[PDB]
């Protein structure tokens, strides 16, 4: 799709059989979702850092559908003030900013 | 331009005769720049809020050039971990996310 920026660019995502929403955030390096579970192995990762780091769980090679488009990539599960799709998945979408 | 998302989408800006850089941030409602001065009247604005709000100065109807494209809009001046171009100016650019 072509998404204008008059509103926050919130899209529907499907991940691990869970239907959720998330913000397409070009100011985020990584994807962070709070309200899901994922199976199998993970690795600890520290995010944030201003006033302290937050420990989250890094899940690799995760199949995720974003606004109807299926991709694979890294998903961090842990606290976040909003679900965020970061550049790591937007590059898998082929997503560009255009003006 | 067409900007891919393999790196942070940092662009050159020109504002009030000052050449600077800033991140095109679709996860930001507003534009916030730290390292500039602007002339004339402003209004106080509170931003942030998690752990407390930060007071900044809102400047209205500011002419700003973003990656060579001249627009007009609101600019907040005050502390920010990085200079940010938010959706308020990206709508003035006609900027879309496309995939």
């Amino acid at each position: 799709p072509q998404i204008t920026l008059w509103k926050r660019p919130i899209v529907t995502i499907k991940i691990g059989g869970q239907l959720r929403e998330a913000l397409l955030d070009t100011g985020a390096d990584d994807t962070v979702l709070e309200d899901i579970d994922l199976p199998g192995r993970w690795k600890p990762k520290l995010i944030g850092g201003i006033g302290g780091f937050v420990k989250v769980r890094q899940y690799e090679q995760v199949p995720i559908e974003i606004a109807g488009h299926k991709v694979v990539g890294t998903v961090l599960i842990g606290p976040t003030p909003s679900n965020i799709i970061g550049r790591n998945l937007m590059t898998q979408l082929g997503a560009t900013l255009n003006f």
